[PDB]
């Protein structure tokens, strides 16, 4: 990767008293820009952004049959009212259904999980604390790594079938307009404390005309009411560059 | 297919003085509803809805290299401004870029094209016509990866067809319009696609007579109203 630091973006962060980073690449990871070079490379807990490789590995291992797979509710209550019904792949990904993905992780199993994440170069690679709970635990990944990983997915270069990479790419679509398709994923580890804060993510890419823009955002967060900033800050920056608004 | 006529949507056509058909299927072509049974089976010129089989065949035969294919503008004047630029597959589909799909069809060749259309059961060139029902059937096959094409290629075209994303659903769709015609010979306007709504799928094909250009917006608005009223979108 090749990355240029521009301090100007810092305004949008200052305005909101947000401690964070944004990494935006046009065409490829040979062309990225960021507000904070050091935070760009620092690794954080992926939280639900981990649903992306989990889904790929799920599909690739046969744990997830195909894009039409339904994730049946077993009747037994789920801890969130949004998960208490049947879900598609895209749906499970949009609502971040924790029991759905833990179950995928349990059936993938820890040896296969580790192997795929190694092939993927996905973060620091640590899955300790239990197999259903490592995106909350030891595994850590930077903003730059996230864009690298998403770029590989975009180009079908992950060690996975082209089909399964396509399936995952479509389930991640969150906005469509005549000129562009936005593929994205949120993450939030929890509030943590004021002294030690939780992390919030928005990662994805934008297919605009013949161009592509990869992006990854994170921020320290100690209050849930700051959560929408994880989308508004990157959106303002991309608007200002004339990408999307 | 299994298709049931209903009078509930008839008012929606009559309020706008519109002659046309909507066909709407839940889960599969085994549950289609329509305001007009006879028109549902009537074959019309597909116009740019044909860009759907075309894109699949383009990819199958390698004329379209993959989903990253850029369709580069050659600098020559074209029939619309918005076509005078390099276009993605999605781009060329969304603006119904005639010269782009003409080049694809040319490079594919007449006989090859025809062979794939038969394999797809796509209607029955300017001679090829297809019905609303045949549209839903063909789209269902596409949705289920059941066409005679790689799953990859079918996936690629399904994503290029995405026109609306919301957290509960994804709409994939395509317009077509052959242009205004004599009252004797009126033009036909099309909107076809499907909606993936949670775990469910809805297939749809709309078409309508059109002797005035100002009526065009109804082509999307009537089926949108019908599907919105049913809670789909």
């Amino acid at each position: 990767s090749s990355i240029t630091e521009n301090t100007s973006w810092n305004k949008e962060f200052s305005a909101e008293a947000v401690n964070g980073v944004f990494v935006l690449c046009k065409s490829s990871s040979k062309s990225c820009a960021t507000n904070n070079l050091a935070r760009a490379s620092k690794e954080y807990l992926p939280a639900s952004t981990f649903k992306i490789p989990n889904a790929i590995i799920g599909l690739e291992t046969g744990v997830i049959k195909n894009e039409h797979q339904v994730f049946k509710w077993d009747g037994k209550p789920r801890a969130m009212k949004q998960w208490e019904r049947d879900l598609s792949l895209r749906g499970a990904i949009q609502v971040s259904a924790v029991p759905v993905f833990q179950q995928i992780a349990r059936e993938v199993g820890e040896v296969r999980m580790q192997k795929y994440l190694k092939k993927f170069s996905y973060g620091n690679q640590n899955i300790s604390g239990g197999i259903d709970k490592f995106w909350e635990g030891q595994l850590r990944i930077s903003a730059v790594n996230q864009v690298e990983f998403l770029e590989s997915l975009f180009l079908n270069k992950l060690s996975a079938s082209k089909e399964n990479q396509l399936i995952v790419k479509e389930a991640l679509v969150t906005e469509a307009a005549p000129e562009y398709l936005v593929h994205s994923k949120t993450g939030f580890s929890g509030v943590g404390t004021e002294s030690n804060p939780g992390v919030a993510w928005w990662v994805g890419w934008v297919e605009k005309g013949t161009e592509v823009y990869f992006f990854a955002f994170n921020m320290d967060i100690d209050n849930e009411n700051k959560l929408p900033l994880r989308k508004s800050i990157p959106t303002k920056i991309m608007a200002s560059e004339g990408i999307i608004g």
